[PDB]
């Protein structure tokens, strides 16, 4: 349904995102060119999404229950994104995200929990 996916290299930074992605965040392909992987990630949410980037890197898998990330008109968008890292040969490449829209009231009963 509405979920969306996102290609990134190790250090969580952009590689690229999904036409629904980019619907749902409201950003172009020239705006998210060389992103860095906190860049849009609220400040409260900074050490959590540290965090997971560490246990993904470590463990080859990572899910971070609820974060927020800015939406263009200014507003956050909660997300529940589950991480991966991708092999291409035997070494790890670039990290795959699969991300689920959360209301504003189902992210913050989140926060708590995370």
């Amino acid at each position: 349904e509405n979920m969306f996916k996102s290609k990134h290299k190790l250090d969580f930074s952009l590689v690229s995102m999904d036409q629904r992605g980019k619907h749902i965040l409201g950003y172009a392909d020239a705006e998210l060119v060389n992103m860095g992987g906190y860049d849009l990630v609220h400040y409260d949410d900074l050490a959590y999404v540290a965090s997971a980037h560490q246990e993904l890197l470590k463990t080859g898998a990572s899910g971070m229950i609820a974060y927020r990330y800015q939406k263009k008109d200014g507003e956050w968008q909660w997300l529940q994104t589950s991480s991966r890292l991708v092999y291409k040969n035997s070494k790890p490449d670039f990290v795959i995200c699969t991300h689920r829209q959360l209301m504003d009231e189902e992210g913050h009963d989140l926060l708590g929990k995370r």
